[PDB]
């Protein structure tokens, strides 16, 4: 951690915690829901990066070898520190962006150039064709990302995995992505200033809705990706019970998304005797709740073993050195693969539910904070998932 490095990372932070003060005081003094989409993607990804850093701190301090787990040069090179950087600056992208839209300084520039100019400069960042900027780091995850899409045509590896289960985590990025594209290309009127009240988005809300099912689809693309990829595996490997068994777990989704969205449709047509849907979907999700769950607490953490006489639910060596903490992330676990019940009951209580979309998908950022300390503790100490060490 260059004396220099540690600086930029207060600076950056610095300049951010004035920042998101400021916004937030400008609104409730100073003058939607396009606005509130269109944004929420990038919070999520910033968010997601600074965890991560966090990640990387554990599972140094408790002894986990991050790099021969994730098959890298013995140089870590992006160490907390680092990634605590990145996403500082990135943070202060956003609330200029944010900000200068609340308010409008210019007076010929439109406001619809400023959302879109605060993804271009992150897309080019990665893709940075100059040597500078951690180019070093920036190429192995381009690399690694193609495999990911392509892994029916490539072997299979941790961090092919590692990513791809992130992924499913963060999903809302995507669906949100779509959202903007859809947004401009229809009922956007690229001639007002504000662009945001046209058709009052209601109607318009097209681009949200399910009409090609576009986001049903975009939706299951993250499952799409590891389901094959388990198969894949399962080829390789010829026959298997743990890797079938798993790919399951994600086929659940499929079936979920496809009953609940074919229930949306049919409510608009009048329904049609349309209620006997809304009960399959509701039936398929508990099973998908439940069956994830099991396979956290037992196949992935590795928890709830026989050998621990002197641990009671937990696995016989720990290595986070207070028992609380792994007590705690049981019920963590279970109340946040169960959120959905509390939505639904509040959706009976203008614009309801999306707020609450809203406020669940940070928490759901949260638990893939929480699980990967653990699967990486599980696969360091017991090669647990099928074996790729030896």
């Amino acid at each position: 951690a260059p004396a220099w490095t540690t600086f930029r990372v207060g600076l950056f932070c610095g300049i951010f915690i004035v920042l998101n003060i400021t916004l937030v005081l400008a609104a409730v003094f100073k003058l939607i829901w396009p606005l509130i989409r269109i944004y929420r993607g990038g919070f999520l990804l910033i968010e997601f990066l600074f965890l991560l850093g966090i990640n990387t701190y554990g599972w140094r301090q408790a002894g986990v070898n991050h790099v021969l787990i994730f098959e890298l040069n013995p140089r870590s090179n992006l160490s907390h520190q680092h990634l605590f950087e990145i996403a500082g600056f990135l943070g202060i992208l956003w609330c200029l962006s944010l900000l200068a839209c609340f308010f409008a300084p210019i007076s010929v520039i439109p406001t619809y150039v400023y959302p879109l100019a605060l993804y271009g400069f992150m897309v080019f960042f990665l893709i940075n064709p100059t040597k500078t900027f951690y180019y070093k780091s920036r190429f192995w995850l381009l690399k690694l990302l193609f495999r990911v899409f392509t892994a029916p045509f490539h072997k299979v590896g941790f961090a092919d995995f590692w990513l791809a289960d992130q992924l499913n985590s963060l999903s809302v990025i995507l669906m949100d992505l779509e959202y903007m594209i859809c947004f401009y290309s229809l009922e956007l009127k690229w001639d007002e200033s504000k662009g945001l009240l046209p058709n009052n988005s209601e109607e318009s809300g097209i681009c949200h809705k399910y009409t090609y099912g576009v986001r049903a689809i975009v939706q299951c693309i993250p499952a799409w990706l590891r389901f094959i990829q388990c198969l894949r595996r399962y080829r390789d490997t010829k026959r298997a019970f743990p890797h079938l068994v798993n790919a399951g777990k994600y086929s659940t989704t499929f079936f979920m998304v496809t009953f609940a969205a074919l229930y949306s449709t049919h409510k608009e047509r009048g329904h049609s005797d349309t209620m006997v849907f809304f009960y399959l979907w509701i039936v398929f999700y508990i099973i998908s709740s439940c069956y994830t769950l099991i396979w956290d607490l037992k196949m992935d953490w590795g928890l709830f073993d026989k050998n621990a006489g002197e641990n009671t639910f937990l696995r016989e060596e720990i290595v986070y050195p207070q028992k609380a903490y792994y007590y705690c992330a049981i019920i963590e676990d279970v109340i946040l693969r169960f959120a959905w019940t509390i939505q639904i009951s509040i959706t009976s209580t203008p614009h309801s539910g999306d707020i609450i979309a809203t406020v669940f998908a940070p928490l759901e950022v949260f638990r893939r904070f929480v699980w990967n300390f653990f699967r990486l503790e599980n696969e360091h100490l017991n090669n647990c998932g099928e074996f790729r060490a030896v």
